[PDB]
This record gives C-alpha cells, structure tokens and sequence, in this order.
C-alpha cells in the first residue's frame, strides 16, 4: 500500500520510459517530467563497458549505483528523484541488452529500495502528495 504508492510510481516511469499504454496520478506525471530531465544528464555523464544481460544485473547495478548515492546518508526529493531516473537508464540498457526476449521485477526492487531506504524520510516530509508534488508541481 505505501510500498504499493512506489511501486505503482516506480511501474509508471517504466511505462513511459518503454513508450507503453486511467493514466497515471498527477504526483505520477510531476515525477516523470521531473525524473527524466534528470535522466538525460545522468545517461550523459556515465555503463558503456557494462552489459546489462539479466534483470539479476540491473538489481545488482542498481544497488551499486544507490548505495553510492546516499553514501552520506543525506537524503531530499532530489536524489529520491535520481532513483526513477536511475530506473529509466536501467530498462534501456536491459531492453538492448538482455539475453533474454520484467517490468514487474524492475519496479519492485526499485520500491524495496526507496521503501527500506526513504519511507520514514518521505512521510517525516510531507509524503509525495504534500512534499514531493507541492514542491515540484507548476
């Protein structure tokens, strides 16, 4: 249910990102605007030497590149922002590159992680209708 708010977000950008077919949330579309300009730089400025041939090793990657971070243990919309955008440059990769023909598995190991890693910190500020939309909505 508030895994299920992150999965859904999470299930959200990775329909956008793959160009897939109600509608999503206002607080959904909010983060994908905001999470893909993030994407275009992040993609930018990094993972050319690193085939992505498993759903197994976009889980493992995106551990790496997270814990990496918030290494410091500071967190703020911006960086729980990086995670979706993380989670777009994964499925490019995983979709050019798989060994295989998973969106399920995708968006849930990226809920795991915001839930396990940012859920006290979201509701302690405002949550994603009261924090995240009202500080990033026009």
């Amino acid at each position: 249910s508030e895994f299920g708010y992150i999965y859904r977000l999470a299930q959200d950008y990775l329909q956008s990102v793959l160009q897939i077919p109600s509608g999503p949330s206002k607080t959904s579309r909010v983060l994908q605007n905001v999470a893909f300009s993030v994407q275009k730089e992040v993609e930018k400025n990094l993972l050319d030497n690193v085939n992505v041939v498993s759903v197994d090793t976009a889980r493992t990657l995106f551990n790496q590149v997270m814990e990496k971070e918030f290494e410091d243990g500071i967190i703020n919309w911006g960086r729980i922002v990086t995670i979706f955008a993380f989670e777009g440059i994964l499925i490019k990769k995983l979709l050019r590159q798989q060994i295989a023909p998973t969106y399920k598995e995708i968006s849930y190991f990226v809920a795991e992680f915001i839930m396990n890693n940012t859920g006290e910190w979201i509701r302690q500020n405002g949550g994603w209708e009261n924090g995240f939309v009202k500080k990033f909505e026009p």
